[PDB]
Protein backbone atom coordinates (compact mmCIF):
# COMPACT_ATOMS: atom_id res chain seq x y z
CA UNK A 1 0.00 0.00 0.00
CA UNK A 2 2.68 2.74 1.13
CA UNK A 3 5.87 3.36 -1.30
CA UNK A 4 7.79 6.91 -1.93
CA UNK A 5 6.98 6.55 -6.18
CA UNK A 6 4.16 5.09 -7.72
CA UNK A 7 5.08 4.67 -11.93
CA UNK A 8 2.22 4.06 -14.19
CA UNK A 9 2.57 1.83 -16.94
CA UNK A 10 5.33 -1.04 -16.88
CA UNK A 11 6.65 -0.89 -20.45
CA UNK A 12 10.52 -0.03 -20.74
CA UNK A 13 9.88 3.86 -19.94
CA UNK A 14 8.30 3.20 -16.61
CA UNK A 15 10.54 0.28 -15.55
CA UNK A 16 13.47 1.99 -16.47
CA UNK A 17 12.41 4.68 -14.14
CA UNK A 18 11.94 2.48 -11.51
CA UNK A 19 14.84 0.53 -11.62
CA UNK A 20 17.12 3.30 -11.49
CA UNK A 21 15.11 5.00 -8.49
CA UNK A 22 15.65 1.62 -7.28
CA UNK A 23 19.51 1.61 -7.69
CA UNK A 24 19.05 4.65 -5.52
CA UNK A 25 16.86 2.90 -2.75
CA UNK A 26 14.02 5.12 -3.46
CA UNK A 27 10.57 2.53 -2.43
CA UNK A 28 8.86 1.95 -5.71
CA UNK A 29 5.79 0.28 -6.97
CA UNK A 30 4.91 -0.12 -10.85
CA UNK A 31 0.54 -0.28 -11.81
CA UNK A 32 0.67 -1.72 -15.21
CA UNK A 33 -2.58 -2.39 -16.51
CA UNK A 34 -2.11 -5.78 -18.94
CA UNK A 35 -1.14 -9.45 -17.34
CA UNK A 36 2.45 -8.84 -18.80
CA UNK A 37 5.21 -6.31 -18.60
CA UNK A 38 7.06 -4.57 -21.77
CA UNK A 39 3.78 -2.72 -23.28
CA UNK A 40 4.76 -2.37 -26.88
CA UNK A 41 7.51 -4.58 -26.86
CA UNK A 42 6.15 -8.27 -26.38
CA UNK A 43 7.44 -11.45 -26.88
CA UNK A 44 5.29 -14.26 -27.77
CA UNK A 45 6.75 -17.64 -26.82
CA UNK A 46 5.21 -21.06 -28.66
CA UNK A 47 7.01 -24.00 -30.04
CA UNK A 48 6.20 -23.01 -33.26
CA UNK A 49 8.78 -19.69 -33.26
CA UNK A 50 10.62 -20.70 -30.06
CA UNK A 51 10.06 -16.96 -29.33
CA UNK A 52 9.32 -13.50 -31.77
CA UNK A 53 8.94 -9.92 -30.85
CA UNK A 54 5.68 -8.90 -32.16
CA UNK A 55 6.29 -4.96 -31.04
CA UNK A 56 9.64 -3.18 -30.83
CA UNK A 57 12.42 -5.35 -32.05
CA UNK A 58 15.44 -3.17 -33.72
CA UNK A 59 17.79 -1.50 -31.60
CA UNK A 60 20.70 0.54 -33.62
CA UNK A 61 24.23 2.05 -33.06
CA UNK A 62 23.95 5.14 -31.10
CA UNK A 63 21.51 3.80 -29.25
CA UNK A 64 23.75 3.22 -25.61
CA UNK A 65 20.21 3.43 -23.22
CA UNK A 66 18.88 -0.09 -24.21
CA UNK A 67 22.62 -0.99 -24.90
CA UNK A 68 23.73 -0.35 -21.38
CA UNK A 69 20.38 -1.35 -19.75
CA UNK A 70 20.07 -4.63 -21.56
CA UNK A 71 23.34 -5.73 -21.01
CA UNK A 72 23.45 -5.02 -17.62
CA UNK A 73 20.30 -7.28 -17.53
CA UNK A 74 22.23 -9.77 -18.96
CA UNK A 75 20.29 -9.93 -22.34
CA UNK A 76 22.89 -10.26 -25.27
CA UNK A 77 22.22 -9.17 -29.43
CA UNK A 78 22.65 -10.07 -32.73
CA UNK A 79 23.77 -8.07 -36.06
CA UNK A 80 20.27 -8.56 -38.08
CA UNK A 81 21.17 -10.43 -41.29
CA UNK A 82 21.45 -7.43 -44.04
CA UNK A 83 22.43 -10.59 -45.92
CA UNK A 84 22.19 -10.12 -49.71
CA UNK A 85 20.38 -8.33 -52.72
CA UNK A 86 17.77 -5.96 -51.36
CA UNK A 87 14.29 -5.74 -53.84
CA UNK A 88 12.65 -3.04 -54.33
CA UNK A 89 8.78 -3.06 -55.64
CA UNK A 90 7.66 -0.56 -57.78
CA UNK A 91 4.74 -0.44 -60.92
CA UNK A 92 3.96 -4.34 -60.99
CA UNK A 93 7.76 -5.21 -61.64
CA UNK A 94 10.76 -5.63 -58.53
CA UNK A 95 14.40 -4.22 -58.95
CA UNK A 96 17.14 -5.27 -56.74
CA UNK A 97 19.94 -3.28 -55.30
CA UNK A 98 20.47 0.32 -53.94
CA UNK A 99 17.73 2.67 -53.66
CA UNK A 100 17.43 4.20 -61.21
CA UNK A 101 16.56 8.06 -62.60
CA UNK A 102 19.46 10.75 -62.58
CA UNK A 103 17.49 14.20 -62.20
CA UNK A 104 15.12 11.81 -60.08
CA UNK A 105 17.39 10.53 -57.71
CA UNK A 106 19.34 14.07 -57.36
CA UNK A 107 16.04 14.92 -56.48
CA UNK A 108 15.95 11.97 -54.31
CA UNK A 109 19.05 12.69 -51.96
CA UNK A 110 18.54 16.90 -52.28
CA UNK A 111 15.38 16.14 -50.34
CA UNK A 112 17.15 14.44 -48.05
CA UNK A 113 19.83 16.75 -48.00
CA UNK A 114 16.68 19.90 -46.96
CA UNK A 115 15.43 17.85 -44.45
CA UNK A 116 18.65 17.89 -42.60
CA UNK A 117 19.25 21.59 -43.06
CA UNK A 118 16.02 22.45 -41.80
CA UNK A 119 17.11 20.06 -38.62
CA UNK A 120 19.81 22.36 -37.62
CA UNK A 121 17.23 25.44 -37.61
CA UNK A 122 15.06 22.98 -34.57
CA UNK A 123 15.95 22.60 -30.92
CA UNK A 124 15.88 19.12 -29.93
CA UNK A 125 14.74 20.10 -26.60
CA UNK A 126 12.05 22.39 -27.83
CA UNK A 127 11.18 22.82 -31.42
CA UNK A 128 8.44 24.98 -30.69
CA UNK A 129 11.52 27.61 -30.41
CA UNK A 130 12.45 26.87 -33.92
CA UNK A 131 12.91 30.09 -35.59
CA UNK A 132 10.50 29.15 -38.36
CA UNK A 133 8.25 27.41 -36.05
CA UNK A 134 4.74 28.74 -37.01
CA UNK A 135 5.76 28.41 -40.85
CA UNK A 136 5.96 24.73 -40.69
CA UNK A 137 3.45 23.40 -38.17
CA UNK A 138 0.86 25.02 -40.12
CA UNK A 139 2.31 23.36 -42.99
CA UNK A 140 1.28 19.24 -43.67
CA UNK A 141 4.64 16.82 -44.57
CA UNK A 142 3.07 15.94 -47.81
CA UNK A 143 3.01 20.04 -48.67
CA UNK A 144 6.61 20.23 -47.74
CA UNK A 145 7.74 16.94 -49.25
CA UNK A 146 5.68 18.61 -52.60
CA UNK A 147 7.28 21.93 -52.09
CA UNK A 148 10.68 20.80 -52.16
CA UNK A 149 10.86 17.48 -54.87
CA UNK A 150 10.61 18.23 -58.66
CA UNK A 151 9.64 14.94 -59.42
CA UNK A 152 6.74 12.40 -58.67
CA UNK A 153 9.42 9.64 -58.11
CA UNK A 154 10.95 11.44 -55.45
CA UNK A 155 7.81 12.69 -53.92
CA UNK A 156 6.05 8.81 -53.98
CA UNK A 157 9.19 7.29 -52.60
CA UNK A 158 9.15 9.97 -49.70
CA UNK A 159 5.88 9.29 -48.68
CA UNK A 160 6.46 5.96 -48.19
CA UNK A 161 9.91 6.75 -45.84
CA UNK A 162 7.10 8.76 -43.94
CA UNK A 163 4.96 5.81 -43.88
CA UNK A 164 7.84 3.34 -42.78
CA UNK A 165 9.63 5.59 -40.00
CA UNK A 166 6.20 7.36 -38.46
CA UNK A 167 3.38 4.78 -39.13
CA UNK A 168 1.36 7.69 -40.62
CA UNK A 169 0.36 9.55 -43.50
CA UNK A 170 2.03 12.67 -44.69
CA UNK A 171 -1.29 14.92 -45.03
CA UNK A 172 -1.77 14.06 -41.36
CA UNK A 173 1.32 15.31 -39.56
CA UNK A 174 3.22 17.93 -38.84
CA UNK A 175 5.88 19.25 -41.18
CA UNK A 176 7.67 20.96 -37.58
CA UNK A 177 7.51 17.51 -35.75
CA UNK A 178 8.35 15.10 -38.41
CA UNK A 179 11.31 17.60 -39.31
CA UNK A 180 12.04 17.25 -35.01
CA UNK A 181 11.59 13.21 -35.48
CA UNK A 182 14.00 12.71 -37.73
CA UNK A 183 16.36 14.98 -36.54
CA UNK A 184 15.93 13.64 -32.91
CA UNK A 185 17.74 9.95 -34.18
CA UNK A 186 20.79 11.16 -35.72
CA UNK A 187 18.80 12.87 -39.26
CA UNK A 188 18.11 10.98 -42.54
CA UNK A 189 21.56 8.90 -42.17
CA UNK A 190 20.93 7.28 -38.95
CA UNK A 191 17.19 7.06 -39.04
CA UNK A 192 17.00 4.39 -41.96
CA UNK A 193 20.23 2.50 -42.33
CA UNK A 194 20.38 1.84 -45.88
CA UNK A 195 22.78 -0.94 -41.92
CA UNK A 196 23.82 -2.48 -38.68
CA UNK A 197 20.46 -3.59 -36.90
CA UNK A 198 20.13 -5.73 -33.78
CA UNK A 199 17.72 -7.51 -32.10
CA UNK A 200 18.19 -8.90 -28.96
CA UNK A 201 18.90 -12.70 -28.53
CA UNK A 202 15.75 -13.87 -27.06
CA UNK A 203 13.47 -11.30 -27.41
CA UNK A 204 13.44 -7.46 -26.50
CA UNK A 205 10.48 -8.43 -24.02
CA UNK A 206 13.04 -9.31 -21.92
CA UNK A 207 14.28 -5.82 -21.01
CA UNK A 208 11.38 -5.38 -19.04
CA UNK A 209 10.63 -9.32 -17.97
CA UNK A 210 14.03 -9.25 -16.10
CA UNK A 211 13.17 -5.61 -14.34
CA UNK A 212 10.34 -7.10 -12.71
CA UNK A 213 12.41 -9.95 -11.93
CA UNK A 214 14.65 -7.40 -10.01
CA UNK A 215 11.19 -5.51 -8.54
CA UNK A 216 9.60 -8.79 -7.32
CA UNK A 217 5.91 -8.14 -6.03
CA UNK A 218 6.41 -4.31 -5.75
CA UNK A 219 5.30 -4.82 -10.14
CA UNK A 220 1.74 -5.14 -9.85
CA UNK A 221 -0.19 -6.99 -13.04
CA UNK A 222 -3.51 -6.20 -13.78
CA UNK A 223 -3.57 -2.87 -12.65
CA UNK A 224 -5.24 -0.43 -14.71
CA UNK A 225 -5.11 3.22 -13.17
CA UNK A 226 -7.88 5.16 -12.92
CA UNK A 227 -7.93 7.68 -10.74
CA UNK A 228 -4.76 10.44 -9.86
CA UNK A 229 -5.80 12.44 -6.36
CA UNK A 230 -2.31 14.76 -5.95
CA UNK A 231 -4.79 17.61 -3.72
CA UNK A 232 -3.94 16.04 -0.22
CA UNK A 233 0.36 15.84 0.48
CA UNK A 234 -0.23 12.21 0.24
CA UNK A 235 -1.09 10.88 -3.40
CA UNK A 236 -4.43 8.61 -3.43
CA UNK A 237 -4.32 6.25 -6.65
CA UNK A 238 -6.91 4.11 -7.54
CA UNK A 239 -6.79 1.15 -10.49
CA UNK A 240 -9.92 0.27 -12.11
CA UNK A 241 -10.69 -2.69 -9.47
CA UNK A 242 -11.14 0.19 -6.87
CA UNK A 243 -7.79 -0.47 -5.24
CA UNK A 244 -5.83 2.07 -3.27
CA UNK A 245 -2.04 2.96 -3.38
CA UNK A 246 -0.63 5.99 -1.71
CA UNK A 247 3.02 7.56 -2.36
CA UNK A 248 4.62 10.97 -2.66
CA UNK A 249 5.27 10.65 -6.30
CA UNK A 250 3.75 9.98 -9.56
CA UNK A 251 5.50 9.00 -13.09
CA UNK A 252 3.22 8.92 -15.79
CA UNK A 253 5.03 6.43 -17.84
CA UNK A 254 1.41 5.63 -20.63
CA UNK A 255 1.10 7.38 -24.15
CA UNK A 256 -0.04 10.45 -24.22
CA UNK A 257 -4.21 9.33 -25.58
CA UNK A 258 -3.77 7.35 -22.74
CA UNK A 259 -2.50 9.96 -19.55
CA UNK A 260 -6.14 11.47 -21.23
CA UNK A 261 -8.17 8.85 -19.99
CA UNK A 262 -6.66 9.23 -16.29
CA UNK A 263 -8.92 10.85 -13.62
CA UNK A 264 -7.16 13.89 -12.49
CA UNK A 265 -7.62 15.29 -9.10
CA UNK A 266 -6.71 18.76 -9.07
CA UNK A 267 -7.36 18.57 -13.00
CA UNK A 268 -4.59 18.64 -15.57
CA UNK A 269 -3.66 22.38 -16.39
CA UNK A 270 -6.12 23.21 -19.48
CA UNK A 271 -2.86 23.42 -21.96
CA UNK A 272 -1.76 19.86 -21.42
CA UNK A 273 -5.54 18.28 -20.67
CA UNK A 274 -5.64 19.45 -24.62
CA UNK A 275 -2.19 18.08 -26.00
CA UNK A 276 -2.30 14.68 -24.11
CA UNK A 277 -6.19 15.03 -25.76
CA UNK A 278 -4.17 15.43 -29.72
CA UNK A 279 -1.61 13.19 -30.12
CA UNK A 280 -2.70 10.17 -32.15
CA UNK A 281 -0.98 6.94 -32.05
CA UNK A 282 0.38 5.64 -35.75
CA UNK A 283 -1.19 2.53 -37.10
CA UNK A 284 0.64 -0.99 -37.85
CA UNK A 285 0.38 -4.79 -38.11
CA UNK A 286 3.43 -6.45 -37.88
CA UNK A 287 3.53 -10.28 -39.33
CA UNK A 288 5.92 -12.66 -39.17
CA UNK A 289 5.48 -15.25 -42.31
CA UNK A 290 7.16 -18.68 -41.19
CA UNK A 291 8.49 -21.50 -43.76
CA UNK A 292 10.34 -24.21 -43.82
CA UNK A 293 13.60 -22.96 -45.40
CA UNK A 294 15.05 -19.52 -46.03
CA UNK A 295 14.35 -19.91 -49.94
CA UNK A 296 15.07 -16.25 -50.77
CA UNK A 297 18.64 -16.32 -49.18
CA UNK A 298 19.11 -19.29 -51.89
CA UNK A 299 17.95 -16.66 -54.88
CA UNK A 300 20.57 -14.28 -53.49
CA UNK A 301 17.64 -12.15 -51.79
CA UNK A 302 18.38 -10.66 -48.81
CA UNK A 303 14.93 -10.85 -47.38
CA UNK A 304 14.15 -7.58 -47.11
CA UNK A 305 11.85 -5.65 -49.61
CA UNK A 306 10.58 -2.10 -50.23
CA UNK A 307 7.01 -2.23 -51.64
CA UNK A 308 5.61 0.99 -52.89
CA UNK A 309 2.83 -0.40 -54.52
CA UNK A 310 -0.70 0.88 -54.60
CA UNK A 311 -2.76 -2.30 -53.78
CA UNK A 312 -0.36 -4.56 -51.79
CA UNK A 313 -0.72 -5.04 -47.95
CA UNK A 314 2.97 -5.03 -46.64
CA UNK A 315 5.42 -1.99 -47.23
CA UNK A 316 8.50 -3.02 -45.74
CA UNK A 317 9.92 -6.53 -45.28
CA UNK A 318 13.19 -7.78 -43.17
CA UNK A 319 14.99 -11.08 -42.55
CA UNK A 320 13.99 -12.30 -39.48
CA UNK A 321 15.42 -16.41 -39.48
CA UNK A 322 16.81 -16.95 -35.71
CA UNK A 323 20.81 -15.91 -35.20
CA UNK A 324 21.58 -19.77 -35.68
CA UNK A 325 19.46 -20.36 -39.01
CA UNK A 326 16.30 -22.30 -37.41
CA UNK A 327 12.52 -21.39 -38.39
CA UNK A 328 13.52 -19.04 -41.72
CA UNK A 329 10.99 -15.86 -41.70
CA UNK A 330 10.03 -13.24 -43.40
CA UNK A 331 8.93 -9.78 -41.19
CA UNK A 332 6.82 -6.96 -42.69
CA UNK A 333 4.87 -3.99 -41.52
CA UNK A 334 1.60 -3.34 -43.07
CA UNK A 335 1.54 0.45 -41.92
CA UNK A 336 -0.19 3.43 -41.79
CA UNK A 337 -3.45 4.03 -44.01
CA UNK A 338 -2.89 -0.27 -45.23
CA UNK A 339 -3.27 -1.00 -41.37
CA UNK A 340 -6.27 0.52 -41.18
CA UNK A 341 -7.66 -0.82 -44.16
CA UNK A 342 -6.52 -3.96 -43.68
CA UNK A 343 -6.92 -4.28 -39.80
CA UNK A 344 -10.86 -5.27 -40.20
CA UNK A 345 -9.50 -8.45 -42.24
CA UNK A 346 -9.55 -12.24 -40.79
CA UNK A 347 -5.99 -12.78 -39.56
CA UNK A 348 -5.99 -15.74 -42.44
CA UNK A 349 -6.88 -13.28 -44.81
CA UNK A 350 -4.00 -10.97 -44.23
CA UNK A 351 -2.00 -14.07 -44.15
CA UNK A 352 -2.52 -15.22 -47.68
CA UNK A 353 -2.77 -11.64 -48.82
CA UNK A 354 0.88 -11.79 -47.99
CA UNK A 355 1.97 -15.12 -49.04
CA UNK A 356 1.17 -13.66 -52.54
CA UNK A 357 2.86 -10.62 -52.51
CA UNK A 358 5.87 -12.42 -51.12
CA UNK A 359 5.33 -15.02 -54.46
CA UNK A 360 5.49 -12.51 -56.56
CA UNK A 361 8.05 -9.85 -55.02
CA UNK A 362 10.51 -13.17 -54.57
CA UNK A 363 9.11 -14.49 -57.88
CA UNK A 364 8.86 -18.12 -55.96
CA UNK A 365 6.26 -20.18 -55.60
CA UNK A 366 7.39 -21.85 -52.49
CA UNK A 367 5.82 -18.46 -51.06
CA UNK A 368 2.54 -19.76 -50.89
CA UNK A 369 3.32 -22.43 -48.57
CA UNK A 370 4.03 -20.91 -44.94
CA UNK A 371 4.95 -22.97 -41.97
CA UNK A 372 3.18 -20.82 -39.74
CA UNK A 373 2.30 -17.27 -39.21
CA UNK A 374 2.20 -14.88 -36.31
CA UNK A 375 1.11 -10.79 -36.18
CA UNK A 376 -0.46 -8.04 -33.23
CA UNK A 377 -2.19 -5.72 -34.83
CA UNK A 378 -1.62 -2.47 -33.09
CA UNK A 379 -4.46 -0.46 -33.99
CA UNK A 380 -6.68 -2.77 -32.05
CA UNK A 381 -4.56 -1.89 -29.68
CA UNK A 382 -6.55 -0.87 -25.56
CA UNK A 383 -3.30 -0.41 -23.47
CA UNK A 384 -1.76 1.30 -26.49
CA UNK A 385 -3.32 2.98 -28.87
CA UNK A 386 -0.73 2.05 -31.27
CA UNK A 387 2.50 1.79 -32.87
CA UNK A 388 5.17 2.62 -33.25
CA UNK A 389 4.61 6.07 -31.59
CA UNK A 390 2.34 9.18 -31.16
CA UNK A 391 2.06 11.77 -34.11
CA UNK A 392 1.63 14.97 -34.05
CA UNK A 393 -1.09 16.42 -36.31
CA UNK A 394 -0.33 20.05 -37.76
CA UNK A 395 -0.16 23.25 -35.63
CA UNK A 396 -0.89 21.06 -32.49
CA UNK A 397 3.07 20.77 -31.39
CA UNK A 398 2.84 25.03 -31.17
CA UNK A 399 -0.40 25.43 -29.97
CA UNK A 400 -0.08 22.91 -26.69
CA UNK A 401 3.34 20.82 -27.31
CA UNK A 402 5.31 22.97 -25.22
CA UNK A 403 4.04 21.47 -21.76
CA UNK A 404 5.06 17.57 -23.37
CA UNK A 405 7.52 16.85 -20.16
CA UNK A 406 6.77 19.67 -17.62
CA UNK A 407 5.52 18.22 -14.03
CA UNK A 408 2.23 18.76 -12.69
CA UNK A 409 2.66 19.55 -9.06
CA UNK A 410 3.92 16.03 -8.19
CA UNK A 411 3.10 14.15 -11.29
CA UNK A 412 6.08 13.34 -13.33
CA UNK A 413 6.41 12.38 -17.56
CA UNK A 414 7.52 9.67 -18.74
CA UNK A 415 7.20 7.05 -21.74
CA UNK A 416 8.96 7.07 -25.05
CA UNK A 417 7.03 9.97 -26.40
CA UNK A 418 8.75 12.51 -23.79
CA UNK A 419 12.28 11.80 -25.04
CA UNK A 420 14.33 14.29 -26.54
CA UNK A 421 16.75 11.32 -28.42
CA UNK A 422 14.92 8.24 -30.25
CA UNK A 423 11.49 9.77 -29.47
CA UNK A 424 9.52 6.82 -30.34
CA UNK A 425 11.82 3.63 -29.95
CA UNK A 426 12.67 1.50 -27.54
CA UNK A 427 15.93 3.65 -26.85
CA UNK A 428 13.49 7.05 -26.16
CA UNK A 429 11.46 5.18 -23.76
CA UNK A 430 14.75 4.52 -21.55
CA UNK A 431 16.18 8.20 -21.87
CA UNK A 432 12.31 9.10 -20.62
CA UNK A 433 12.31 6.80 -17.79
CA UNK A 434 15.28 7.64 -16.51
CA UNK A 435 15.44 11.51 -17.07
CA UNK A 436 12.03 10.97 -14.83
CA UNK A 437 13.30 9.37 -12.26
CA UNK A 438 16.69 11.59 -11.66
CA UNK A 439 13.24 14.13 -11.91
CA UNK A 440 12.06 12.52 -8.99
CA UNK A 441 15.45 12.73 -6.93
CA UNK A 442 15.78 15.83 -7.02
CA UNK A 443 12.41 16.85 -5.58
CA UNK A 444 14.12 14.58 -2.53
CA UNK A 445 16.93 14.66 -0.23
C1 LIG B 1 3.97 -1.93 -31.45
C2 LIG B 1 5.47 -1.72 -32.28
C3 LIG B 1 5.76 -2.31 -33.49
C4 LIG B 1 4.75 -3.19 -34.21
C5 LIG B 1 7.05 -2.13 -34.14
C6 LIG B 1 8.10 -1.39 -33.62
C7 LIG B 1 7.84 -0.79 -32.42
C8 LIG B 1 6.51 -0.99 -31.74
N1 LIG B 1 8.73 0.07 -31.97
C9 LIG B 1 8.37 1.11 -30.92
C10 LIG B 1 8.71 0.96 -29.55
O1 LIG B 1 8.22 -0.38 -29.30
C11 LIG B 1 8.06 1.98 -28.60
O2 LIG B 1 8.72 3.24 -28.99
C12 LIG B 1 8.35 1.72 -27.11
O3 LIG B 1 8.25 0.31 -26.82
C13 LIG B 1 7.47 2.51 -26.20
O4 LIG B 1 7.69 2.10 -24.90
P1 LIG B 1 7.16 2.80 -23.55
O5 LIG B 1 7.41 4.30 -23.37
O6 LIG B 1 7.23 2.41 -22.17
O7 LIG B 1 5.55 2.76 -23.73
P2 LIG B 1 4.81 1.30 -23.73
O8 LIG B 1 5.67 0.12 -24.33
O9 LIG B 1 3.47 1.33 -24.38
O10 LIG B 1 4.61 1.05 -22.17
C14 LIG B 1 3.47 1.53 -21.49
C15 LIG B 1 2.91 0.50 -20.48
O11 LIG B 1 1.84 1.04 -19.69
C16 LIG B 1 0.76 0.12 -19.60
N2 LIG B 1 -0.46 0.90 -19.32
C17 LIG B 1 -1.28 1.57 -20.20
N3 LIG B 1 -2.29 2.17 -19.54
C18 LIG B 1 -2.13 1.92 -18.22
C19 LIG B 1 -0.99 1.13 -18.08
N4 LIG B 1 -0.60 0.71 -16.85
C20 LIG B 1 -1.30 1.09 -15.74
N5 LIG B 1 -2.43 1.86 -15.88
C21 LIG B 1 -2.86 2.30 -17.09
N6 LIG B 1 -3.45 3.49 -17.05
C22 LIG B 1 0.82 -0.61 -20.92
O12 LIG B 1 0.22 -1.88 -20.87
C23 LIG B 1 2.32 -0.79 -21.08
O13 LIG B 1 2.70 -2.00 -20.41
C24 LIG B 1 10.07 -0.25 -32.14
N7 LIG B 1 10.90 0.33 -31.11
C25 LIG B 1 12.18 0.10 -31.26
O14 LIG B 1 13.06 0.59 -30.53
N8 LIG B 1 12.60 -0.74 -32.32
C26 LIG B 1 11.69 -1.30 -33.24
O15 LIG B 1 12.00 -2.02 -34.34
C27 LIG B 1 10.46 -1.08 -33.19
N9 LIG B 1 9.43 -1.61 -33.99
C28 LIG B 1 9.03 -0.31 -35.07
C29 LIG B 1 9.44 -0.10 -36.51
C30 LIG B 1 10.72 0.55 -36.61
N10 LIG B 1 11.30 0.80 -37.81
C31 LIG B 1 10.70 0.37 -39.07
C32 LIG B 1 12.59 1.47 -37.77
C33 LIG B 1 13.65 0.39 -37.54
C34 LIG B 1 14.31 0.05 -38.87
O16 LIG B 1 13.68 -1.04 -39.59
C35 LIG B 1 14.24 -1.39 -40.81
C36 LIG B 1 15.53 -1.02 -41.17
C37 LIG B 1 16.04 -1.37 -42.43
C38 LIG B 1 15.27 -2.10 -43.32
CL1 LIG B 1 15.82 -2.57 -44.86
C39 LIG B 1 13.99 -2.47 -42.97
C40 LIG B 1 13.51 -2.11 -41.73
CL2 LIG B 1 11.94 -2.59 -41.38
Amino acid sequence: HMFDVVVIGGGISGLSAAKLLTEYGVSVLVLEARDRVGGRTYTIRNEHVDYVDVGGAYVGPTQNRILRLSKELGIETYKVNVSERLVQYVKGKTYPFRGWNPIAYLDYNNLWRTIDNMGKEIPTDAPWEAQHADKWDKMTMKELIDKICWTKTARRFAYLFVNINVTSEPHEVSALWFLWYVKQCGGTTRIFSVGQERKFVGGSGQVSERIMDLLGDQVKLNHPVTHVDQSSDNIIIETLNHEHYECKYVINAIPPTLTAKIHFRPELPAERNQLIQRLPMGAVIKCMMYYKEAFWKKKDYCGCMIIEDEDAPISITLDDTKPDGSLPAIMGFILARKADRLAKLHKEIRKKKICELYAKVLGSQEALHPVHYEEKNWCEEQYSGGCYTAYFPPGIMTQYGRVIRQPVGRIFFAGTETATKWSGYMEGAVEAGERAAREVLNGLG
